[PDB]
């Protein structure tokens, strides 16, 4: 060890991860002809009865390509300490300080749904009493722990897998695409949990006044997060193109300083942090391969740590191009973050072909709403805008964020529901889905009228032919209960 | 009846009301001098050791002059009944539909510390089980009660007084004036809870979507109300002297008409607000007179009703002067009303000198910060304006309100307690005004560390001098609890 290579990386060892899936969550609602460019779940492989297309392992290592693609260049080194200072000294000014994790609850945080990965490759509700960790994964859980209070290091390992989801039609009968996600280990979720639960939850009570906006909620603190943007007099989106496979992982370790840095056990923190961003083992089946750059996305504060990565480099273009100090940019702007997803507004007259070429230099892929070449568009009006998937809309009453109505359409064409092989098949049933239902009239009502009728007609043949009978509200009643609702809870 | 004049209005009948407080609530917070041109509480009548001046009866009647001044112009009728549809529709559009309140629910409403004004003028938990009234107030409850049942109408008698309260020295040593208090009579209370409770709550919970400010946190909601109004370009404050007593009834009857038609039961709301509204009887003392014109501020629902006439006044001036439709106005605009009140934010490109001369056209009598003759000024930063008693303030962490040094300063020369003759005493009761203090502590954080620290050793002395002893934290502690503090509730 370490020799060989696979999809353009190393090989550092034999595989265990289990076969990537066959099958999909997503059921038709109807027996229908679908209407013509519709999106689909995607590609299943070699069974995939829609189409004739590689195995999943080689779309894999399709995904697998940006990670052995040359880096970009680290931004100027002043502008890059002077840019974590000011994020740093923010965060010092507005984070709650916490007390640390119990073992107990970093294991009551993890989602008990989702996969322990290596080595036992069980979900992790198998193994979970209610409150703690037995079995296999009680092992698993309490080796980690001893190492984690002793500040002793461990190799984390990451298990590959494609994510099932609806995608454009082309991604399944043109150039076939999937996206890779990693599966992080039980042990490695432990520590990370440990060591950055109390980080990531000052971080949450504080993602309205600061720019990282993991666990907003979008009908709650979307008003007053578009609102504060809406202060500012240019608005952006640089919608990057694969920003995950493009991390840098010296950008990753002064993200992860300012994590550590700002817990309550820095000194256990650190020897988590080091072995997070240490060169990574990913097991694609038959092999491990090692990942040296790139974002390890595995883990409960992976999306934090990536905000924060995406907040550096933000700031550091901007400073690079205005020349203005990051903490002045900062009280001329208002971000928001959520991963590789991003708003910038600000009153800084900016270069927008020079704030390009920043970005392009330190190896994004920034792109142009048309897709074309040349320098990103600002606007003066925040209208056109999205974020979390939703479009930042304003009117008499304030800011919002609504899902538009080719999203609302695709929720009534597809349901969740256990795996199967055959995408088109219907969930017989009878399919409950009341909830879901409400919240997808409430999308609709912002939208009008004549749109709301519509999809109040779809949503009771979908009630009718289904177990439970609900009343369907009038527009102005369930309008008034999305964007004013005196809580969320229930119907108007 | 009626027949005769006292205060330059006409006598109904002979009066009831207990004679004039000669006393004040607040005590001073040490025995040194005060220092020069501070505030003091205000005029104590007769026997004020501070100064020989008139009879509490007289300063009462010079309160009384401006209820017989003319009125000012309605505005044109085109416009008002525009403006009021537009502000009866935007509250259609946002208001929850509310059930009916409960006679139990209307009792438990009102402030038991209060007196229950004509006939009694008893404080109210005197006759309170912890869920009804008996004895006296039962009786006046019950009988009230019934009479809205059955939408019979009552005349309200309100009983005047003068309020206690920190004045600018001159208003005691110069010339001398006390705020006129209008204390409803409980059977009016009940009748105005139960009719317009409802209307009162759902307007409350729309606090921030909608101008009327009243139930707002300024901690809580500040931010999010400032950043609203910072969206639009130019900002103004009119600062109206002697609002209440310059309102017309008729504007005050379309206030009421949308109060009527906004609440569950609106037959008899009806009665309730055309009671409301009628020649008011005001019982002086000596006399009950007949006060025709100007704001009965008595009530429960008194605030609600004075803040939408400032709405429907603000919207007038606006609409006649821009010549925009007052929908378009409230699409360019962000108001905040709390009764006289108010900031106006807007994108319109307005006339000053027009405005300000169609305020004084209804009477009103808006004036300038500087106190000089001449048109209200616009500013294009809202930093520098008022509302609810806080300086509004922005930085790089977003908008608040801040109290300022002034008002802390005033806070820590004095403290309330029981009612007494002489100000300059100091309450020996050792004094512990925990919470108080700490909320003080809050507010001169937000002015930096140099102004931070002075207060922090007054803050510590008057805690010394007394009985608790509680920790005195750093800076930087409790300007993060004040700006972004978790919640309020205790020390950061
Ligand atoms: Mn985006
Ligand atoms: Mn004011």
């Amino acid at each position: 060890r370490p020799s060989g290579t696979y999809a353009g990386l190393p090989i550092a060892d034999y595989g265990d991860a289990p076969p990537l899936s066959t099958k999909t969550m997503f059921w038709r609602t109807s027996p229908e002809k679908l209407p013509p460019g519709a999106w689909e779940p995607a590609y299943l492989g070699s069974k995939d009865e829609r189409v004739d297309g590689p195995s999943l392992q080689q779309v894999m290592r399709d995904q697998l390509k940006p990670y052995s693609e040359p880096r970009g260049l680290l931004p100027p080194q002043e502008i890059l300490d002077a840019v974590c200072d000011a994020i740093e000294n923010r965060l010092e000014n507005t984070l709650e300080p916490q007390k640390p994790w119990t073992f107990k609850k970093a294991c009551e945080s993890l989602d008990k749904n989702t996969s322990s990965g290596y080595p036992y490759h069980k979900q992790k509700s198998k193994d979970w009493t209610g409150s703690a960790f037995i079995g296999d994964l009680g092992d698993q859980a309490t080796h980690a722990n001893n190492m984690y209070e002793m500040g002793k290091s461990m190799r984390p390992i990451y298990t590959a897998a494609l994510k099932d989801e609806l995608v454009k039609p082309d991604k399944i009968y043109g150039k076939i695409k999937k996206r890779l996600l990693w599966g992080s280990d039980l042990g490695t979720m432990i520590r990370a949990a440990r060591a950055f639960g109390p980080f990531c939850d000052a971080l949450k009570e504080t993602c309205i006044f600061n720019p990282i906006r993991v666990g907003m909620s979008m009908n709650e603190d979307g008003p007053f997060i578009f609102a504060r943007h809406a202060n500012f007099r240019y608005h952006m989106d640089a919608d990057y193109t694969r920003w995950d496979s493009t991390q840098q992982r010296a950008i990753l370790k002064r993200a992860g300083d300012i994590m550590v840095r700002l817990s309550p056990e820095p000194d256990l923190a650190r020897v988590v942090m080091d072995d997070l961003l240490a060169p990574s083992l990913l097991d694609v089946g038959d092999y491990k391969i090692v990942v040296e750059e790139g974002l390890p996305s595995g883990c409960p504060c992976t999306t934090q740590l990536n905000s924060l990565a995406h907040w550096i480099l933000t700031l550091c273009a901007m400073v690079e191009v205005t020349r203005v100090d990051p903490d002045i940019v900062m009280q001329e702007s208002e971000f928001s973050f959520y991963g590789d997803d991003e708003v910038v507004s600000t009153n800084l007259e900016l270069d927008m072909v020079k704030y390009t070429m920043a970005l392009r230099r330190y190896g994004l892929l920034p792109t142009r709403a048309d897709k074309e070449e040349g320098p990103l568009e600002r606007r003066q009006t925040l209208q056109g805008i999205s974020f979390l998937r939703r479009a930042i809309v304003g009117d008499q009453f304030g800011w919002y964020g609504r899902l538009d109505r080719a999203s609302i359409d695709r929720q009534l064409l597809w349901t969740k529901g256990p795996n199967h092989q055959n995408p088109f098949e219907t969930l017989p049933g009878h399919a409950q889905r009341p909830s879901q239902l409400m919240a997808l009239l409430g999308e609709a009502a912002m939208h009008g009228e004549k749109y709301y009728r519509t999809v109040a007609s779809r949503v009771s043949k979908e009630a009718a032919q289904s177990g439970i009978e609900m009343v369907v509200p009038r527009h102005r009643s369930v309008l008034r209960w999305v964007r004013f609702g005196t809580m969320d809870a229930e119907t108007p």
